[PDB]
């Protein structure tokens, strides 16, 4: 069975860095554009969706308008890749990466964003 | 105009012992393509039925859902991905995720409530 696996199901990050959060999928031979939807969402807000070879921007919630993108280069390699630019305590939580590719899987996972310090 | 589940009931008050019968209904413009087309059921990570491809897995599903749940196949061609869970008990009280893909993709959740078995 299709399975998506996380190298990591806990990030802990600074206040104000980037993160960059990662959903492995297997890809034998080239990437299909076309059978793939890659879906990130936190606690039901719409992170990114990537339908068919293509970001859709209009469901996106409002919150991460121009914070969060897909690392398209990454895909290719079996890995859905999530940045969020400029954390805030906000983004604390648990992420749920979804991915339908001749099969389907997610994964959880948590994000710890501690206070400003550095 | 994305693809867009949706449930008739987000809530289920069953019976004890009953029979449930969960809907997540998914457009189906035309005819049905089975080879396109997932649907998963879980409840607090339990695998309860996955069909990819045309065919049940039943491999992965969890021990505690063997006898007991099914996916009622004839529904799926009306755009309805309908679970049945047979006997119902205080155990099957929960949150139930349903997980579509067909053309885009979507779930959606349902809560069940199991009220008590009677003394009668
Ligand atoms: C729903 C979805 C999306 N979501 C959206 O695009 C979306 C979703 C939601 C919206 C927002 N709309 C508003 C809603 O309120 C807007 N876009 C994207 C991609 C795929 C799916 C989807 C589809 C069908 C089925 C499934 N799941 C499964 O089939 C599944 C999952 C997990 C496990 C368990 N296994 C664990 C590993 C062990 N593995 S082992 C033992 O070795 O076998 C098993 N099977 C998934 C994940």
């Amino acid at each position: 069975a299709f399975t998506v696996t996380v190298p990591k199901d806990l990030y802990v990050v600074e206040y104000g860095s980037n993160m960059t959060i990662e959903c492995k999928f297997p890809v034998e031979k080239q990437l299909d554009l076309a059978a793939l939807i890659v879906y990130w969402e936190m606690e039901d807000k719409n992170i990114i969706q990537f339908v068919h070879g293509e970001e859709d921007l209009k469901v996106q919630h409002s919150s991460y308008r121009q914070r969060a993108r897909l690392l398209k280069d990454q895909l290719s390699l079996g890995n859905a890749a999530l940045q969020i630019t400029d954390v805030k305590l906000q983004d604390a939580g648990v992420y749920r990466c979804m991915i339908s590719y001749g099969g389907a899987d997610y994964k959880r996972i948590t994000v710890k964003v501690n206070a400003p310090y550095a």
